[PDB]
């Protein structure tokens, strides 16, 4: 019945929460697996969030299909749309709840671009898919993206505050949203979230593993559930101590 | 089978009605909510109505699911879009009639955009919704806001009284729309509505208490059912009293 | 079975046709309605049209649901749009053929703009609306307006006549088309009609009441079944009067 | 099972074939009708068929309800447009297989124009119809004419061939394509058809009679089943004398 | 169950694999087929596949229809587009995984343009088809040709990369893409493809034989399955011969 509890329990059992992003491959496309090429294997990639002792993995359903084995929580992205591609941004989904329920995700996630001349396409899919969601009692997780339109600094507190609020309005169960840079405003951001939990989303590698610790602490005091990071962990020579060190951070 | 009554009977059991809108989270963002930071808060909404002894609540279904509590009759505002959009006006559903329903919802809402590019858009969409508001017996309240196309002014007399009778045609139960600003232009609105009733789009926060009140006083006069009414409660610090006052005004009681 | 006979028996039992046309509340708003302010009314409407002999009126199905009262045929105007509007002319289905069987409709409407960037969208809904009416046993009448694309005058009669073409080979059981303004041209549309009755469209208010009735006469010898009259009854004081004259015309 | 077998068994029991094709109504309107008036007749158009021996007419689903009798094999034009429109050409389906099925036709047709901005639109709407015809059992003849994008001039040879191949490439049974021209271009485009028939596309009423029977003669030499022709007959004051010319020249 | 291995069993039972490509029809047009013009029908290429000992053909429904035999395992191509539309790339589904099935082919195939304008259309269509797949039990072949938007060089290793990686991403059990020119580029290409094998898109016809065979060595030094080839082929006046060529270095 009520699946943001049921997110909180797979995701989060220790009452914070670190999942491991890997939907780069559609994307921004294999580029960055190049950093560290071990990257580029899914199977790595879920050796890497066991042994950090993370909570789950997002796959695309190609990667889940191929490569998934049950050993860490999935949440599968259900939508994808490319770099390469030019116009008001949009992102339509591949697949299905009930394609995710059979191999074996735990929650399935969307992408929203609020603003776009495409808001409307996005809104009308999401509407289908909280509906499976629903019913196959899966929680929704919303990727909550503003982007075309009037949108131009998509870190501002303003647009950051509008994503967290529009994916509470709109369903989400747990929700993804870009960090403000500073702890103050990215609460305010939280706060209109209301009782849906806020994941940061862990974004582009930051100069130094240091910059990245500063941001996770910044988005914990803020009161958000934890981080959904990506490349700040997978394109790193040192993915699993680095990882081991975010554990360390958002849990203890 | 009749849905205008099934309305009035919930939301109007006093002969007038007040609705507590709240679906500006999506239309307009959380901004407005730094006034009066409670109004964040979709359980300080829920407290206020029913403290306010008002007729309902909009809700769009994500609050609506994690919030409802079943304490003030619901509208479930089924579409929705933002103000960081540019194209031709347009609001597509993101729930459904049978959703709501299920969500305890005693009616359903829905904008229309009339002379917008993508005004056939939103009629086709409606020609859905209407029909499972039929078929689960939920009134349906359309919000009907003409922009876009030909519209320059839409609080102009023409505008409004045109928008009344849109909503009325295809086949609103209750409707929400825009004050003229003066009450004798804004009843020719509400006579073309015919036998639906018309609730009075509360707007932008004004500058006084009783500039507000004297709108509504107006809109009473033209002989509109009421006011859904939203940031002009809620954007105020002392919500109750004023909520309480525009209470006293709309139910009147003499 | 026979739709077009079914019309002519419920909409021509005298053997010619008026029918109160009343969808102008959604297709140009309610100034119009200010001349007769009773003319806003619906119920005024349906006894206007009892009362003066008419064959049937057309509604949108918001008024039909919320006025109609069973005592005047009515044909269910399905689809609407605004004069407010700007893009290329479209009409969707605000309705059902299903929902108007259960209103107590005796037939439905349905508007083409034919040489519309659009025309396409309202062909394929016209497939649609066409295959219900036939399972609902409920005649199709096609107000067929060739509007946008090469078309610069609506009243020319290759225009007119091409509306009228157009109408028939779609499906129409019954067809409203505008007047040519001249008898001869309009015979050549009422002729590429074949076996489909074509109603003439009244269209704006004339400067006198004679105007109208000799544009009437025209449409009769041209050998069209009748007229489908709004405005120029309605936006009149007079409109039992000039109805009953309307009438005494039409019928004979 | 086998499609095209079943349109040769119909429409071509002499070996070879002659349509009597009658869309023009909705297509180009009725203004050609005026140099034979009673050509504006759809009964006129099937005592023509019969009197003159051929093997079928093309309707729209209008006139094949209005009027069809059985009385010649129905080939049921499924999609039409107009010539007021002025968009990227499209033309969408004004009925259904399973509508023509219970109207008598023995056939069903569809244009396409490859090469328009609305290519896709077409074929996405032809899978439906080619899935419906195999499920009725009713040969799909495909209309194939480039038009949009690149294509300057249509009778090319190398458009037509395009023509005929993306037809039987689509799943056509049998297709209806524009005239080179000249016998040695025209059986390249019927060499790349393979096991699907080619109808010639009758076209524009040619100056002389001799000038169309000519093409005529060519097309079949070219290999082409035959022709299916409009407005050379039915424009014609000579109406039955050039079709019962027409067929002793296909039949042989 | 698994997909990627009933393709290999069916299509690289020697390890390796050819196959026959035969969408060119529709893709290009006939043109192509004047410089060997057996390679126009069908029954030519069937025998050619066998004859050469290769592992499959690819057929549009339309094709597969009138002409396969079974002697050959089939990978029927759902969608198809023409060169003389100029839009945003886009394809559209001709025809159905469950017609597939019915007409005995062995794997279906799809096309996507990551980039286009029109990238979420084939995306939302491939969600469908890829359901389908796993439904009927037939691999899935997505050609991943990026193309539009940003995309200004195809065979750019970065674009070659991503093309891969996308087909995975979104289900394909097997993939064919653009050579890149050189191996070492290529099998950066092959590796992020992960589990999914990946044919070589054979491409235009070569300057000279041995220029095609060093492509083709590369394509296997780089650890693709092997060649979808075309053109490359079929075009050749000593078509067979060199296919025999093709064979001899691809299973050795």
């Amino acid at each position: 019945a009520n699946l943001t509890e049921k997110f909180l329990r797979i995701f989060a059992r220790r009452g914070k929460s670190i999942i491991l992003a890997y939907d780069h491959g559609i994307e921004h496309g294999p580029a960055d697996f190049m950093d560290n090429p071990d990257s580029a294997d899914p199977e790595y990639i879920l050796r890497l969030a066991r042994d950090a002792g993370f909570d789950g993995v997002v796959f695309q359903r190609g990667i889940a299909e191929k490569y998934y084995d049950g050993s860490v929580p999935l949440i599968l992205k259900l939508n994808g749309k490319t770099t390469l591609y030019n116009g008001e941004p949009v992102s339509v989904a591949n697949c299905s709840v009930e394609e995710a329920v059979s191999l074996g995700a735990s929650a399935v996630g969307y992408t929203i671009y609020p603003g776009s001349g495409f808001e409307w396409k996005m809104f009308e899919e999401l509407a289908r898919i909280k509906r499976d969601a629903v019913k196959f009692d899966l929680p929704l997780v919303v990727w909550s993206y503003p982007r075309g339109g009037k949108v131009v600094n998509e870190t501002a507190p303003e647009i950051v505050a509008y994503a967290a609020r529009i994916a509470l309005e709109l369903g989400a169960d747990a929700m993804k949203i870009k960090y403000t840079g500073d702890p103050k405003t990215f609460s305010w951001a939280v706060k209109v979230a209301g009782k849906v939990p806020v994941l940061m989303s862990g974004g582009p590698k930051t100069k130094t593993e240091e910059d990245f610790l500063k941001q996770v602490e910044g988005v914990l005091e803020a009161g958000a559930l934890g981080i959904a990071v990506g490349r700040n962990v997978w394109q790193r020579r040192d993915a699993l101590k680095f990882a081991r060190a975010l554990a360390e951070l958002v849990y203890g």
